DNA sequence: CCGACAGCGCATCAGC
DNA sequence: GCTGATGCGC
DNA sequence: GTCGG
């Protein structure tokens, strides 16, 4: 990338504001900066050409021209120096260790992966899986291989019901060329806002991918989320194809382009696309789209016939998912 | 010179 | 066991 | 840490 440089040094400051100073919003203005940077077509020579772009402002600006001018900043190589942070930060890269637990291990002198793999039964269920996959949960899912995934997974769910809707959202759906996980987005013609006739039906997409050994490990499961782990069938001899992370979102079809607004992202754009809301005096979740009262409450949902219609009661432009890429 | 900063699903734990 | 918070994740 | 009021 054109301002690696510049984006690495950002990623970085704002891992250690995520990861260790649970600075949640110095984590995004690091993020957006880097963002914004990483999509600016034209190589940053000064933080005060920096400083043009939306989310860079004075202290990131000044930490560019520290990087650009030295090729580190100090504030970086003092932490990296530290050894309860750099432990810290080391530990939240398995998934399910957060801040919490990374400390409360470091404490216990639990410190390094081979620590974690010495003191296993001091991990809950999701921090073993992460444990258990950690190298493959650092790879990137080649786009060819979110391609061969989408098939199994979408086939799978025409098997177990032929007017079941799947759509792979995330990166993915954005274009990208590598994803760090499968986004699925899974809705049924028989299901509508909540109604109550028979539920159940995520657990019976997600049995019949265990049947075919696609999913391999559980994370989480419940009503609308199931979060586990994958993996592609090789052919023989070739090496495994490696275990990957994947999020199953049910949501009713009236709520179908709330849910895939939400699901596609980026994480930044829905943030930026949901604050907008607010402005204009709305509310969006993964389900709705609701008026705003004057003193708070939310309203009724209103109607939904695609994704544009959302963009447009927030008076925006519609934005193709290979723009939402903030 | 300041306060706002998206909104949710699920697993686990502390205290009862 | 339940509530309610905290933790981690999307 | 940024931005907007
Ligand atoms: C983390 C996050 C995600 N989302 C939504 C938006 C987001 O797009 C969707 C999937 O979350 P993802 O973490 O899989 O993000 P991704 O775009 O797929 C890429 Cl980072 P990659 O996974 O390909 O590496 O969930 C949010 O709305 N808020 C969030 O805080
Ligand atoms: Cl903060
Ligand atoms: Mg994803
Ligand atoms: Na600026
Ligand atoms: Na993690
Ligand atoms: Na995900």
């Amino acid at each position: 990338t054109l301002n690696g440089g510049i984006t690495d040094m950002l990623t970085e400051l704002a891992n250690f504001e995520k990861n260790v100073s649970q600075a949640i919003h110095k984590y995004n203005a690091y993020r957006k900066a880097a963002s914004v940077i990483a999509k600016y077509p034209h190589k940053i020579k000064s933080g005060a050409e920096a400083k043009k772009l939306p989310g860079v402002g004075t202290k990131i600006a000044e930490k560019i021209d520290e990087f650009l001018a030295t090729g580190k900043l100090r504030k970086l190589e003092k932490i990296r120096q530290d050894d309860t942070s750099s432990s810290i930060n080391f530990l939240t890269r398995v998934s399910g260790i957060g801040p919490s637990a990374a400390r409360k291990f470091v404490d216990e002198g639990i410190k390094t992966l081979e620590d974690l793999r010495k003191n296993e039964d001091k991990l809950n269920h999701h921090q073993r899986i992460g444990l258990k996959y950690f190298g493959d949960f650092e790879k990137r899912i080649p786009r060819e291989e979110m391609l061969q995934m989408q098939d199994i997974v979408l086939n799978e769910v025409k098997k177990v019901d032929s007017e079941y809707i799947a759509t792979v959202c995330g990166s993915f759906r954005r274009g990208a060329e590598s994803s760090g996980d499968m986004d699925v987005l899974l809705t049924h013609p028989s299901f509508t806002s909540e109604s109550t006739k028979q539920p159940k039906l995520l657990h019976q997409v997600v049995e019949q991918l265990q049947k075919v050994h696609f999913i391999t490990d559980t994370l989480s499961k419940g009503e609308t989320k199931f979060m586990g782990v994958c993996q592609l069938p090789s052919k023989n001899d070739e090496k495994e194809y490696p275990h990957r992370r994947i999020d199953i979102r049910l949501i009713p079809k009236d709520q179908y382009y709330c849910g895939v607004l939400y699901f596609t992202g980026s994480d930044i754009f829905n943030k930026n696309m949901r604050a907008h809301a607010l402005e204009k005096g709305f509310t969006i979740n993964e389900y709705t789209i609701r008026p705003l009262g004057v003193t708070g409450v939310a309203g009724e949902p209103l109607p939904v016939d695609s994704e544009k219609d959302i963009f447009d009661y927030i008076q925006w432009k519609y934005r193709e998912p290979k723009d939402r890429s903030e």
